[PDB]
């Protein structure tokens, strides 16, 4: 009768680097608290880089700003360490706006995963949360 779908576990101590402006696609890469690399100013709450002739976004809220930017234009950031970092929890599936609640890493979780591209959180108070599927492990 154990709900395989039903997971037990912690906030991530990752970033995500999007391929797209939304938390719903499949990172390109995972940056662990405190990695620093390189990004464009795009818009009011996007980084922008690129790898391999290709452009990947970062959420500006994740990333700690350290060095002035270069003759380019690239802004040396840095993720936030676990002490700092926030990772989201939003009130809709389409997981952009609304209600989000902010969690820092490894405070545990439980969420259930039915293939529907993202993760399910039910809250007593509150009712059914989402987050994406990278961010629960």
């Amino acid at each position: 009768n154990t709900n395989s779908n039903r997971y037990e576990g912690k906030v991530i101590d990752s970033a995500p680097l999007l391929p797209k402006m939304d938390f719903k696609s499949s990172p390109f890469r995972m940056y662990k608290v405190g990695t620093e690399f390189l990004v464009y100013d795009h818009n009011q709450y996007w980084y922008k880089t690129y790898i391999d002739d290709k452009l990947y976004y970062m959420y500006k809220s994740f990333c700690d700003v350290v060095a002035k930017k270069d003759a380019k234009g690239r802004i040396k950031v840095r993720i936030k360490s676990a002490k700092d970092l926030r990772i989201p929890v939003w009130n809709n599936i389409k997981l952009n706006s609304g209600k989000i609640k902010w969690y820092a890493p490894n405070v545990k979780l439980a969420w259930y995963n039915y293939r529907r591209g993202y993760l399910e959180l039910w809250y007593p108070n509150d009712g059914w949360y989402y987050t994406a599927e990278y961010f629960l492990k």
